[PDB]
């Protein structure tokens, strides 16, 4: 169980020298260096910070300076993330995602009406601020009045704007969210009344771009005059390093086609993902779900 995924891991050769377990997830105050500002400096998009303020990230990164925030687990795992595809429609996948002890969940997550197909725990929320603001608007009118709030949920941030960065910051400090494109909202009123660092986490730039550069990388990169893999991409691959055992619902498959977009209802490479899970369930690492 504890070490029954990395097994399959190292019985196949393609993901075991692709796999680096050892490269930090997750950012935090200890790993917030001079080197590291010169380096994240030299690149835009959630690969670094290129004209992003000192002042704004070195003010929210202090703030992460707990011992917890390095880690995403307490101090066997198996885990369940829940993509938002229409292949969970009528699916009832919901005991079997709820009999997982950790659930992933991302962008919208809408449970109300939809809980006997994907289930009602949920552990992690990953997200960036522009698309949980999005999926509120848009699919406020078909359950998603707010994101899933829990006792011991944590949230994960995604380093794609300085918008998750004052919004990551303005999340521990409890006060409404002061400047950007965002100034006015309530932290609380998102993620809950419970404001301390072990409640908010936020995705390593160095771990995006590993995964952009072995797992994921396509041909779509014009660069000569951006692009990043999915939110759920993120989370799955997050899940797969530090999970022992993960299962994938609702991801993007070859029958797409047969069913919604969403089961209640921008550059990226979906034909890769869908490969990318279909070859990591080949080799037994992913228990991903299809019909
Ligand atoms: C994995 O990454 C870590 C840190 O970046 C590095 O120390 C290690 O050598 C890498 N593994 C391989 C096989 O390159
Ligand atoms: C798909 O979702 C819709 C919206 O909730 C629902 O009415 C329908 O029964 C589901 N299944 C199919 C096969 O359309």
């Amino acid at each position: 169980c504890r070490h029954l995924l990395h097994l399959a891991i190292q019985r196949h050769p393609h993901f075991r020298g692709l796999f680096n377990l050892s490269i930090p997830v997750l950012l935090w105050g200890d790993l917030f260096t001079p080197a590291l500002w010169d380096r994240l400096s030299q690149h835009k998009a959630p690969y670094g910070w290129r004209g992003l303020s000192h002042q704004v990230i070195a003010s929210t990164l202090s703030l992460l300076n707990g011992s917890e925030s390095a880690k995403l687990f307490a101090p066997c795992i198996r885990c369940a993330v829940v993509g938002n595809g229409g292949i969970l429609n009528g699916s009832r996948q919901g005991p079997n995602i709820d009999a997982h002890d950790y659930v992933f969940r991302l962008n919208g997550a809408v449970i109300k009406g939809f809980e006997r197909d994907v289930g009602t725990k949920t552990s992690f929320y990953g997200f960036t601020v522009n698309t949980m603001k999005n999926s509120l608007v848009s699919y406020w009118n078909l359950g998603f009045t707010s994101v899933p709030q829990g006792q011991d949920l944590q949230y994960i941030f995604i380093p794609s704007d300085i918008r998750d960065y004052v919004m990551l910051r303005s999340a521990i400090l409890g006060v409404p969210v002061p400047e950007g494109l965002d100034k006015g909202d309530r932290p609380h009123a998102y993620f809950g009344p419970e404001a301390s660092a072990s409640k908010f986490k936020l995705l390593h730039p160095d771990f995006i771009s590993y995964l952009t550069e072995r797992f994921l990388k396509s041909k779509l990169i014009n660069t000569h005059f951006l692009y990043m893999p999915s939110t759920g991409a993120l989370m799955l691959l997050t899940a797969l390093h530090t999970c022992d055992q993960v299962s994938a619902y609702g991801f993007i498959t070859s029958n797409y086609w047969k069913f919604s977009d969403h089961y209640f209802e921008a550059n990226h490479d979906l034909s890769l993902e869908a490969a990318l899970w279909r070859d990591l369930h080949k080799a037994g690492i992913l228990q991903l779900y299809q019909r």
